[PDB]
């Protein structure tokens, strides 16, 4: 199961919270057929579940404390191997987020084959996360989520892109257009695949 895991395709899927990088992973799903794990997605289930575990994290949120690295990559772990005789590919929205987290994955388990980046301009995330507020019922008054989400990605995530194209597994997609033009972008890159 190392090996595997290491012989999987993994495509990390970065971008800033509002660039439409969810409705492109469903997409990838729907064309490719690759398998699409979210870590919230995964949290959420977890918590549902009742597991040991899915309580452990109940409870440190509800505290309001940040999860631990170390089980959501277990957790990860699990759903990848859940799918790994079955599966195309693995497919890692907003993951990570962090230069250690990426660090922490290839070691407990693997490397990534592909980092795709959607990259959208700041007014375009902001927008698209304004809209978003409205469809989900959040009542929020502030700025201090888009604005604070949009600082603490420049901050831990773009660095994150700079540590992938060293090893030259990068690849960015402009995400200004359609969602069938930004889609479009990313065939392009999901084709010279394997």
């Amino acid at each position: 199961m190392e090996e595997k895991l290491k012989k999987s395709k993994i495509i990390f899927v970065v971008g800033g919270p509002g660039s439409g990088k969810g409705t492109q992973c469903e997409k990838i799903v729907q064309k490719y057929g690759y398998t699409h794990l979210s870590t919230g997605d995964l949290l959420r289930a977890e918590v549902s579940s009742g597991s040991a575990r899915g309580k452990m994290l109940s409870e440190i949120m509800e505290k309001g404390q940040l999860v631990p690295l170390e089980t959501v990559l277990d957790m990860l772990r699990d759903a990848m191997v859940a799918k790994v005789d079955t599966s195309k590919g693995f497919l890692i929205d907003g993951y990570p987020r962090e230069v250690k987290q990426g660090e922490e994955f290839e070691r407990k388990i693997g490397q990534p084959t592909l980092l795709l980046y959607v990259d959208a301009g700041p007014e375009t995330m902001t927008k698209r996360l304004l809209k978003r507020g409205e469809t989900s019922g959040r009542v929020d008054d502030n700025e201090e989520t888009i604005k604070k989400r949009l600082e603490t990605y420049y901050k831990a995530t773009e660095p994150v892109i700079a540590f992938y194209e060293k090893r030259g597994i990068v690849r960015k997609v402009n995400a200004e257009g359609s969602v069938d033009d930004v889609f479009s972008q990313v065939c392009t890159h999901l084709d010279t695949l394997k």
